């Protein structure tokens, strides 16, 4: 709709700007900050550069091989973190997002930020995508998770990764919009206990399914990071 005069903005750059932003990541990112839809607004739901940089220190950190995010919109997250993904050695980037014709405009710009070899996008339902994911990883745990799509969603989609064994010692979950709107569900579950956790997964059906009730024996530590707020989330054992 509005996003498709974006892709066409894109798309009519002159050859020179295109030549210029080609492969560089961070000059395709503020194409996309700066551009103004008719109405004077810009491109919605972007990480942004704030909460963006403290996640790129995560990620410098910790170095995680394989991160995935919910959620991409447009690209602007998957380019942002992909390039930093790219600095690391076997690292890869799925980027899970269900509406098609937005995954097809990410598409074309996490190409045209030269990522392509290193980031992929599922298309579909999260809870759907991981499934498949997990298929084409046992070829096995996931080191970094970026929770960006509808709030409701949250919690069930964490239960989805967490009944694949997708989460491990190591794994660091990012979720964002903690505070705005919100996501008062998913900040209780992931500082609830593993015994806390255990009930409210046999309490609390997944709306995704019976079979996706979730792992409590995780062991989760977890900071709010305040700006609006991001949940840091990090799986530091197996409970007993
Ligand atoms: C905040 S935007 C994601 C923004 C992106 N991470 C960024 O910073 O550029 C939320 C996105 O989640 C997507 N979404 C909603 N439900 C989903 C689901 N069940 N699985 C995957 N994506 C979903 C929407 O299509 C929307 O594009």
């Amino acid at each position: 709709e509005k996003e498709q005069l974006f892709l066409q903005h894109i798309q009519n750059l002159p050859q020179e700007r295109l030549d210029a932003i080609r492969g560089h990541p961070e000059l395709v990112l503020k194409e996309i900050d700066e551009f103004t839809y008719p109405d004077g607004s810009g491109v919605r739901m972007c990480i942004g550069d704030v909460k963006g940089g403290f996640i790129v220190g995560k990620i410098r950190e910790r170095k995680p091989k394989i991160m995935v995010e919910l959620g991409g919109y447009l690209g602007y997250s998957a380019i942002l973190f992909g390039n930093e993904i790219s600095k690391i050695p076997g690292g890869r980037y799925y980027s899970l997002e269900v509406n098609e014709d937005y995954a097809k405009i990410a598409y074309e710009l996490v190409k045209l930020a030269g990522l392509d070899e290193i980031v992929t996008i599922m298309i579909g339902k999260a809870c759907d995508s991981l499934v498949e994911l997990q298929q084409k990883l046992l070829h096995q745990a996931l080191d970094m998770v970026f929770i960006d799509h509808w709030k409701d969603l949250y919690v069930p989609d964490l239960r989805v990764i967490e009944s694949l064994n997708m989460i491990a010692p190591g794994t660091l979950l990012v979720a964002d919009n903690i505070i705005t709107p919100g996501a008062p569900e998913y900040h209780k579950y992931v500082n609830m206990s593993p015994e806390e956790r255990r009930g409210y997964q046999a309490k609390v059906r997944n709306v995704n399914g019976f079979d996706f009730i979730g792992r409590w024996d995780l062991i989760y530590k977890t900071e709010t990071k305040e700006f609006d707020a991001v949940d840091v989330t990090e799986c530091v054992g197996y409970a007993k």
